[PDB]
């Protein structure tokens, strides 16, 4: 009777969890989202059915993840302590979004999530819950007493006890998350930080090692800071569809080596965490976007975006996507996108992406009004202040 | 009687300054600062002494500069509008606050500097000078109506020069520090303009760079660099100024350090600049690393939030000022423990951490119970949006 | 001929103003703003006209001055240095818009002002000017070297050459600027910040010590963080009207001793000031508004603005209204206010503002989710990383 | 055997809470803190050993109270949500460190306290613990599921204590300490219940108050008071404990510190409360005055900017946290030179610096054409924007 719309990804956590849904009597329906994962979709959705779900939706999200959520994370050119693009932080809003309209749409009084009692993701799911539909009842096994105690080799031995089809081979010994933003890879021998990443670890970047001894250039076309075109100079190639544009960048990048951190960050649920991340894509578009920014924005704007950049991240990793906070930010740094319209042009080549030239009909250089007396004076009352300070203290 | 401080270069510009201000009756000291230029100083020393210095110093700042300026900017990984490190900006109030001493050991009571009348670099010596030592009276020829009737262009330089027997090849204008080298105006004045291999004089490009990776083991105590082993070649480096200078080595060598920009200027409005900083950007990416595994969360969080001040105030001109006093006071504070080693892999331009340590750390406490109050009391406000509005 | 448009007070300094650009053969166009200062501008138009001026236009600023000047102040509570209200640097930024628009409409290649070349108001005049139209030029004669050799007692004099009418009577002894906002008190004797201010320096809110000994409660209603309605719970009294109910706040301020502030203030061109403000009625909508904000607003919006409180009075006071960097706070603070609907009481009491209750339909009160399993929760997480501080700091530290 | 810290208020809760855990077994050690509160401490510390504590430690904190977290929030002018000024928040890290210092000291393995299980007392607690000492283990009976299941309600804690033979107002829920005391709940609940009169207890009204001023004079040192002088009566104070108590009855006998806000949380969402702050109203106000003469405008903007955060931290219950070092070292700095006098008038819930004065001041160089090179410069930026503004908007 009662329904459910359970995120499945089709591994074995979520495989257990839809099996032991429908033993406790739920309607399961299984929600496959596609966010450019190289998953064999068909597959899955047959895995869900012979598991026991009722119905199963594969939603194709990655346009939409490209347009409004990797494009949003780039207006302020998101990077979470430093250095981290974000990639299963960006996706895990959208995901949650369409399972709360698709349990909208089923009258389901329940959505459930395979997301891990002690990581991030189950939070950025379960604020989105909260923030767009408060009304939903929430399932998380991972957090449920019962399922902890009996699932603490007891997941595989339960497949196989009732009927759940398990992988026909050994799983990568890492955990990975994978979407059309990024591949992350945690866990295993990577937990310990002075562990060097053998180069096994990476699947999508080929090493700078290995990448080709030519360079390539890009021209990334910009309007409001929405990446609308790339050229590749050497080849001839165009793309302006924005789903085709970064999934060229993708391809550049992976090629080329771009687009590797090894790093250890801090939780929100949790302390600390190292991992390694391979973002060839977005790695170029947000080196060129900052450069576009570099001849566009007003000094004082990008001095301000820039304080506020560090919070716009946390929001982003910490799952607040769709808070009022959020919304604050975002008002002031579209603002701020206004007019980054122009081209950069980008060097590729084993690893480096490197600005080499940009162009905005939007600045001064499109084919200042002062002189050293305004220096002396504008040097003058600045230098007061300073030495007030000395005459005193 | 009255004596004058002037920074000299030995380069046009303060060597026709030198002589004015002898002509104008000063008794000038020059001021001959080494921050790591390759500059004949002994040439420069008896060049002033010849146009008029009564005395001159040869300062020999590049231990100071890296200990307490470079390493400095260092505690907030400081990044100017994102990628700027300041080689010049860090220098100058070193090369100014060295000057203000010297004009207090001879009981001076002028300082000089001849930098331009439209740049960032005036800024840099005149703030420091009225932070100090306000006291000082500051002659700066280029925004001197007088001086710029007489010089109006390098002929008129060039002239005095021959008039007066003062002694005395790119089309860039360039400065140069153990931090960096800057590149700008002529052809690179225009953004849309790619620059020529040949801008380049310190760095090797990524694509002329050994095709072997170096690996470099960095260590750190309160985030000052304390060390640098070679893991490959053993070599070891603990002294600050020969483990900076090795890590320009490997930088240049290796391609590492490269910038084109356009960045917003303090006076005036936007200049495109290409950059070369082999060295501190090992050490900055290195420093990054291992704050991940050292600092507290919110710690961070703030500091980054508070590096773009931080960095903002070494570009204008105000090292020496009493908002950078406070933002250093917390700064240091953070680098309290950033202690321990990071693994960096050197190839072709690209710097990589793959490997990091701390005496300091949990890898030298809840259960999913926890989390699931942890979300519900976070989420709460957000229903509570929701239902309102 | 070259026509200026001169913004045109009344007083000593742009009537000799007025005369010398006359004497050096512009055509000059008197710029009267009314933002509700106690003028004779009458007086001062037939002044201007008396003194040279070609053609005086008299603009009645005040309703523009409440809805989008004081009212996109109040969507930060801006005060500046924790204290300072604004009301003179709220003011500038509108006076030289207009300024600039009656320059455009005339044709006038120039604007002049005659605020003085060591304070803040020309600040505010000429990034404004800068900001809207960079092709007028601008005449400052305070920071003109002839003008200022001339005029180092020198300027009544020149008056009285040029046939300039001067006052009748002698001049209050402080510098003071007043409009719809605030009155301003600074120099003369009170530029000793150790001198107390007598009562004599204030012109417009009685002393609390002179207020009624009786309490006035009035209700203030907002929408979306907008004052739209003043109610007085005694006398009845309703105002909807902006420039109404501003002018009445305004009056209940004043008569009940409410707004009075001295402060030294950091000058933006310039060192440190001592001024006396009255600001009767702003200061009751600040704090109504900030008691209506604690119902209605989220709470990490509220820290967020907050933050940013004190860049957004900076860029006030500093002259930077009309700047990208204001355009960029404000789409933020107009998004704060969403929803900042509801109606305040306040009790006023000889200078005292008290809100003492306050609705929103837009709130949990508008006529559980949460147990102490989960504060437990909450709080050990939280913990976690205060432990590994201190085991990290009790340790040999290197 | 095993050692536990209670801290102890006996009240109810915590009266039933020592018998509990003497019943279960624990050895307590009863800690009484006194910061400031109107309690009748001797006959609390006979109860605690009435009811089976083995070691009563009675507390005088208050003058550690002022010099150590009073003067601490003023450093940064704390205020929370622009008007709150924490009085509750400041005293418990310091009730918590004293009671993780007698843990300590009498080598016991647990802290316990009595705060309530959806509050935002018991994070100021159990953070401190967390940050001083997490060796020890902390007992929350009002998160402990047994505990909750026994104690339904108060007829429950009050049968338990007549059963067990444990010794033994307002229509509000109040909080007092030196500092402040807080009203909320009941009636006060409601944000649209304006309070009665009744509601106050330490503050007289504003209408109530003397009909003439007081002038005072505070002085500082490095942003810390250091003496106040009555202009009028002569009456001068410089201990600080001493200070702060002055300022209390000044403020309080002239209708000085109310306050009525709804705040936001930390644990929970949005509370009304009513709060009665006499002398440090008046005590912030005063240090805000000596800044403006005092301190760098740069420095000024920066603090204030983070001054939010600084509240934040205090509120939420991080005094002894890694990020409020940080902030502190900064904060401290900025302090370095306050130092000086303010005159306040206090009148009828007024307080108005009317003079200050400090050596560290131009009170103790430039010229026309300097501005107008300031001005270009800082315009130049704008003509651009304008020039690009004015363009075809793609």
């Amino acid at each position: 009777k009662e329904k459910v719309v359970l995120a499945y990804s089709g591994g074995l956590d979520t495989s257990v969890i839809l099996k032991w849904l429908c033993e406790k009597g739920f309607d399961v329906i299984a929600y496959v989202a596609n966010v450019g994962q190289k998953d064999d979709f068909v597959a899955i959705k047959e895995k869900a059915l012979k598991t026991g779900a009722s119905k199963v939706y594969v939603e194709d999200l990655r346009r939409e993840f490209v347009t409004d959520y990797i494009f949003t994370a780039l207006l302020g050119n998101a990077m979470y302590e430093g250095r981290y693009l974000l990639g299963t932080a960006i996706a895990r809003p959208l995901i949650a979004k369409r399972q709360v309209e698709i349990a909208e749409k089923e009258g389901a009084q329940y959505v459930a999530h395979g997301a891990t009692g002690k990581g991030n993701d189950q939070v950025r799911f379960e604020l989105t819950y909260a923030a767009l539909n408060p009304n939903l009842k929430v399932i998380s096994p991972w957090k449920d007493p019962e399922f902890l105690a009996k699932f603490k080799t007891d997941l595989i031995n339960y497949a196989m006890e009732k009927g759940i089809p398990i992988k026909v081979s050994k799983k990568r010994p890492y955990s990975e998350d994978e979407n059309l933003m990024h591949i992350s890879h945690e866990a295993g021998k990577l937990e310990d930080p002075a562990h060097i990443p053998d180069e096994d670890v990476f699947t999508w970047t080929v090493s700078p090692k290995d990448a080709p001894d030519e360079e390539t250039l890009l021209e990334i076309h910009f309007e409001n800071g929405i990446p609308v075109k790339v050229v590749n100079l050497k080849d001839g190639t165009e793309k302006t569809d924005p789903l085709e544009l970064f999934e060229y960048l993708n391809e550049v990048g992976a090629k080329n080596g771009v687009g590797r951190l090894d790093m250890v960050e801090n939780r929100f649920i949790g302390i600390k965490s190292r991992g390694v991340y391979e973002t060839p894509g977005a790695t170029i578009l947000w080196i060129a976007h900052r450069d576009l920014e570099g001849i566009t924005m007003d000094k004082e704007v990008m001095h301000l975006r820039d304080m506020l950049a560090p919070k716009f991240a946390e929001l982003i990793y910490n799952g607040f996507w769709f808070s009022p906070e959020m919304e604050f930010l975002l008002a002031a740094f579209r603002k701020a996108q206004e007019n980054v319209t122009g081209k950069v042009t980008v060097s590729i080549y084993k690893g480096n992406v490197m600005p080499v030239a940009r162009y905005s009909p939007y600045s001064l250089y499109n084919p200042g009004g002062f002189d050293a007396t305004d220096s002396k004076g504008f040097i003058n009352i600045h230098a007061l202040r300073l030495k007030v300070h000395q005459l005193v203290k």
